[PDB]
């Protein structure tokens, strides 16, 4: 179906280098020329989402449904915004903002200390309370316009040029207007490892299940991209999770952030705080610092 306002000129835009796939798309940049309304002359780098080699009719349906979702929420500063989309004679492909040093996890894992005899700016304290600050800026943006990630992890956090983070993917993003919440009922490929007890054994999801997730990207934010439960199949965490272990704090970590990290994963999600209050309270901290 026709939507003229987002619909980009095809001979504007040229495609480049892969930036990764995912589930049931690929990312590469490409330049569109004219994408700044205020500079109509000029070619930006964007990033385009386009079906993969082995799309299935599903995947289509996802593609046009992730574009969908992010028409509706609307724009803010730390989320990843739609550009434009061409959809009319010829392959879909959504324009999207590039960001350019990847995302969170790797932009992490990139600056963490060498080593006394090893090699090839530095992060300090205060920018990674910032990184999670404004996380749960764009979360509590998102939540606002009455939807649920559902995929919320470093991964899925994009830094620009700039050091701001931009929330991305929603592949896994739900409009919860009418109840406010959302059941999956079906089973499917999960973040299991980032997923909150209630969603992953009774498939329950609210923006409570993402508060929890996102103390997960606390954890991996001080721990500098660590993954979470290395190595640990599936059934080991189920047993875990059940058994209430909570993963130990970061040596990069106060006391005051592991509470706040502690906090988002109590077994009750009405005992977690909400991202209003996340953003309040890494507020403090970056105050104090
Ligand atoms: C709803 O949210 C979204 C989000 C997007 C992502 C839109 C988007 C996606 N990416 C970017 N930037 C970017 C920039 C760089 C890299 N890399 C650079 C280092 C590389 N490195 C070198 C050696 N080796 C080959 C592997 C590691 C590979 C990764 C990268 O990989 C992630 C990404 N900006 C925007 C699209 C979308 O379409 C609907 C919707």
């Amino acid at each position: 179906p026709e939507d003229p306002k987002w619909e980009f000129p095809r001979d504007k835009l040229t495609l480049g280098k892969p930036l990764g796939e995912g589930c049931f798309g690929q990312v590469v940049m490409a330049e569109a020329i004219g994408i700044d309304k205020d500079r109509a002359a000029k070619p930006v780098t964007v990033a385009v989402k386009m079906l993969k080699d082995d799309a299935t009719d599903k995947d289509l349906s996802d593609l046009v449904s992730e574009m969908e979702m992010m028409k509706m929420i609307g724009k803010h500063k730390n989320i990843i915004n739609l550009l434009g989309a061409c959809t009319q004679g010829g392959p879909l492909y959504v324009l999207v903002e590039y960001a350019a040093k990847g995302n969170l996890r790797e932009f992490l894992r990139a600056r963490r200390p060498p080593g006394l005899d090893y090699s090839f700016e530095q992060l300090t304290f205060k920018d990674l309370v910032s990184c999670a600050y404004q996380v749960a800026r764009g979360m509590e943006y998102l939540a606002s316009q009455k939807c649920i990630h559902r995929d919320l992890a470093a991964r899925n956090v994009l830094v620009t040029e700039d050091n701001v983070m931009k929330i991305a993917d929603f592949g896994l993003a739900r409009d919860v207007h009418n109840l406010d919440y959302y059941k999956k009922t079906t089973n499917g490929r999960l973040p299991v490892k980032w997923m909150a007890p209630e969603a992953l054994f009774d498939r329950v999801y609210t923006h409570q299940s993402d508060v929890w997730s996102f103390g997960v990207l606390l954890w991996e934010i001080f721990t500098l991209g660590g993954s979470p439960y290395p190595g640990i199949p599936v059934e080991e965490l189920f047993k875990l999770l059940k058994e209430g272990h909570r993963m130990d704090k970061p040596a990069n970590c106060t006391h005051d952030l592991y509470m706040i990290m502690r906090e988002c994963w109590h077994a009750a999600p009405s005992q977690r705080p909400t991202f209003k209050q996340l953003v309040e309270d890494l507020d403090r901290v970056l105050t104090v610092t």
